[PDB]
């Protein structure tokens, strides 16, 4: 039923290695034998309940088994479970492609397309047809069968690259030694979590937790120098490798295929539509904030110079690398007060999580209630179920995993567990999600505190959550946060926003000890702080945007140089010699290749939404939140991207309010 808890969730996280294994090679059977079905038959006898349904209901059953073989790498304590989990994902990922390749099937679903009557069926089983058939062409299936092989050859090679990609980086557990007098002005909360080694010396993981802290605070700077060397080289060789094969892999097809680059192959399945549209975007965008980033790589400077001749270390007259955060959080100390180890202590993990649930239970017209032993991959993780308010309907749970451990997911994250789809039944599918983040635990009386940008990313995460749960589509394919890949982050950016409010910060802040409000004083100073150092901040993300432009468009150009020359040209800090970002850039191996222009992007649609409805009609206003939910979430991707921003916004977006969230003009 859609009004119940009970049976709805079928994951399971016992799973043994073998079993894992055991289960892969099942799935592959069980899901075989439908394509094999719909194959063997005639062309004259297929139909809408033999082929577009027998399909869809394996792409149900196949998706929700496969998270419980290929999500364990990401979350499992066992080393040996995550391997196989690893395996299972490799193994999976070439069947997956097997299937896609498969001309029997292609040839069936386009003699459906033409001999159907496209009327009768419900629009969002025409958009499946139009899909699979786009997908059929983007295959190239069109193609003669020895370019078919040779496609799928490179298909194969170019998964285990990318899955080798991120497997490197979320193993590596490179640190570095330092002394007491070596991590300068680090406050003692962090230097006692750390572990002591021999010669009384403490270590320092390359991990988020520790690094940027590190470059934040740290005073000495041969330390921060250090640490930026380290974390710019991780994965270097291997790598690097890795691109260089990748690369002109992703070349090579998307030409077989008829594309000019593999930028514009990616491109045609997003809402910006070309690389002609992403380049105007960046480079227009770019020249807008360029004085803004004149003004503040001056400002730094002259810091830098005063506390070279304060502290008595020479300078050199610029502005390395380990020295860009540490001046940029320098700037938000004396231009706005905030010292963000005395702000978090407002932002204890308990407070934070209760205001985060309360904001959006209200806005979105929905009701959440924790479960009590429930089934979890570890004893730290809670999982929450999330009803309508009205209808009292269950649209699905979210997992809660926010503290680090060994084998853990690095970065910030959620994962689509189970699609909010319908069954062979139907019955809707219960959806399901895991928000994936790494902020401290507990450690004796001291309490969990967060940052600010660590409670915004815990607002950008659950605007996925939200995406996830939220959206109810017929297919599988099109639930949750299948949409465009430049779209899925509108949903997430959009949640951002409720961390710069001032009654929304109050509600989300209490002081651990005494329970005090933050003052309102400083409040304002917080979100008055949004602006600070927003030049040099965006101005690296168009330098992240263009580089995965320039590397998947022209593929005979160094990778490590083209991040140097968009370093300097653009953002005005030079990369340092020897370090290639690039080779530790987890976007270019996750599926955001030749789309990471898509935060940005997304942001558009993000500001002018919030600002053109929320901010007029009070942002926590229920009518706009449920309109929110019904035309930008529920309907997945089931619908364009754009569309359901005309839906929304009742016309096509704009820049203005991107704009104005940045204090420029147009
Ligand atoms: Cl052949
Ligand atoms: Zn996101």
């Amino acid at each position: 039923s859609s009004y119940t808890v009970a049976g709805r969730n079928v994951l399971r996280w016992d799973l043994s290695p073998e079993q894992i294994k055991t289960r892969t090679e099942e799935l592959i059977v069980q899901t075989k034998q439908v394509y094999d079905a719909v194959g063997m038959l005639g062309i004259e006898e297929v139909t809408y309940e033999n082929c577009l349904q027998a399909l869809a209901d394996v792409e149900v059953k196949y998706i929700v088994e496969r998270t419980m073989l290929d999500f364990p790498q990401h979350v499992s304590s066992d080393k040996e479970v995550r391997a196989a989990s690893t395996e299972a994902d490799k193994r999976l990922s070439r069947f997956d492609i097997e299937m896609s390749m498969r001309g029997d099937i292609f040839e069936r679903i386009v003699h459906l397309q033409e001999t159907c009557d496209l009327g009768k069926i419900k629009p969002e089983a025409r958009r499946y047809l139009e899909k699979s058939i786009k997908m059929g062409k983007r295959n190239g299936l069109h193609l003669p069968e020895q370019v078919q092989n040779e496609i799928k050859s490179m298909k194969k090679r170019m998964s285990e690259l990318c899955i080798d990609f991120n497997k490197n980086l979320n193993e590596d557990d490179t640190f570095l030694v330092f002394s007491k007098a070596e991590l300068g002005a680090l406050p003692d909360d962090f230097i006692d979590s750390l572990e002591k080694t021999d010669d009384d010396k403490y270590k320092i993981t390359l991990k988020y937790p520790h690094y940027f802290p590190v470059m934040k605070k740290c005073c000495i700077p041969e330390t921060r120098r250090r640490m930026e060397m380290a974390f710019n080289t991780r994965c270097k060789e291997e790598n690097t490798i890795i691109l260089q094969q990748l690369l002109p892999l992703r070349t090579k097809v998307a030409k077989l295929l008829g594309y000019s680059t593999h930028a514009d192959f990616v491109l045609e399945m997003n809402t910006a539509k070309s690389t002609s549209r992403v380049t105007a975007f960046l480079d227009d965008l770019s020249q807008k904030l360029k004085p803004l980033g004149e003004a503040e790589r001056e400002f730094i400077l002259n810091l830098k110079k005063k506390e070279c001749k304060d502290r008595g270390f020479e300078y050199d007259g610029k502005i390395n690398a380990w020295d860009l955060y540490y001046y940029m959080t320098q700037t938000e100390e004396l231009k706005y007060s905030i010292d963000q180890e005395f702000l978090k202590e407002y932002f204890p993990i308990e407070v934070v999580t209760e205001g985060l649930l309360n904001t959006y239970q209200e806005l979105l017209g929905l009701s959440f209630e924790q479960m009590t032993d429930a089934h979890v991959w570890n004893k730290s993780v809670t999982l929450y179920t999330v009803k309508d308010k009205a209808t009292g309907e269950v649209l699905g749970q979210f997992y809660l995993d926010l503290y680090p451990r060994e084998g853990k997911y690095n970065h910030a994250a959620c994962f689509g567990l189970q699609p909010g789809c319908l069954l062979p039944d139907g019955s809707r599918m219960m959806a399901v999600a895991a928000l994936v983040v790494n902020f401290s635990q507990p450690v004796a009386g001291r309490p969990s505190l967060l940052r600010h940008d660590e409670v915004r990313t815990y607002f950008h995460q659950f605007g996925h959550v939200m995406h996830q749960i939220c959206a109810q589509t017929d297919f599988a394919r099109f639930s949750g946060t299948n949409v465009e890949t430049d779209f899925v982050e509108v949903p997430s950016q959009m949640l951002e926003n409720w961390v710069w409010d001032v009654d929304s910060l109050r509600r989300l802040s209490k002081h651990y000890k005494d329970g005090s409000p933050i003052a309102d004083d400083l409040l304002e100073k917080l979100v008055a702080s949004r602006l600070v150092n927003t030049g040099l901040l965006t101005l690296r993300q168009i330098v992240l945007s263009k580089v995965d432009q320039s590397l998947h468009t022209n593929t005979s150009l160094d990778a490590a140089s083209e991040y140097a020359k968009y370093c300097s040209e653009i953002l005005g800090v030079a990369a340092t010699p020897g370090t290639n970002m690039p080779a530790t850039f987890g976007h270019l191996a996750g599926g955001y290749d030749g789309q990471y222009y898509g935060y940005l992007w997304s942001e558009v649609f993000s500001m002018d939404m919030f600002y053109s409805c929320f901010k007029k009609e009070g942002i926590m206003n229920p009518e706009v939140g449920m309109k929110y939910r019904n035309l930008i979430l529920k309907p997945g991707g089931s619908l364009d991207g754009m569309d359901m921003l005309h839906n929304f916004l009742k016309r096509e977006p704009n820049q203005k309010a991107f704009l104005m969230s940045r204090g420029l003009h147009a």
